[PDB]
């Protein structure tokens, strides 16, 4: 009916910035950033602090530089309470984070922000589930 969750903001946000920063990839700079592809059902948290380190940087040439700021400050978001699980994981342990191969900004942002909608969504609500193209 009304209302904001607050953890719902983030998630949003997450989504948000990424396509926020993403409408400017011309302010994006391409360089060796961890994306974590497919992750354990409860993994896409520890890989949520994959794309905190990840650091957006910004082609840096003037534009949406300053602008982009916005966009890591959000992006740099923090996961709810240590990573994964506190006392000795629980539901399932997962393996380290950076392990995966890097990638491109422009990808980075496309995955997060879909890594995020994909687990962290569902993680509140399915919702018509249902998403594979490639």
């Amino acid at each position: 009916m009304q209302g904001q969750d607050r953890h719902m903001i983030r998630m949003r946000q997450l989504i948000d910035i990424v396509d926020q920063l993403k409408n400017y990839v011309n302010d994006l700079v391409p360089e060796f950033l961890p994306a974590p592809e497919d992750v354990e059902t409860n993994c896409e948290w520890s890989a949520f602090s994959c794309f905190q380190k990840a650091q957006l940087k910004s082609a840096n040439t003037g534009n949406n530089e300053r602008i982009i700021n916005v966009s890591i400050k959000k992006l740099k978001r923090k996961p709810p309470s240590t990573n994964a699980g506190r006392r000795q994981k629980h539901r399932l342990t997962c393996p380290s984070c950076d392990s995966y191969e890097k990638k491109p900004p422009k990808e980075f942002l496309e995955r997060f922000k879909s890594l995020l909608q994909k687990m962290i969504h569902q993680h509140l609500s399915s919702r018509t589930h249902g998403s594979e193209d490639s």
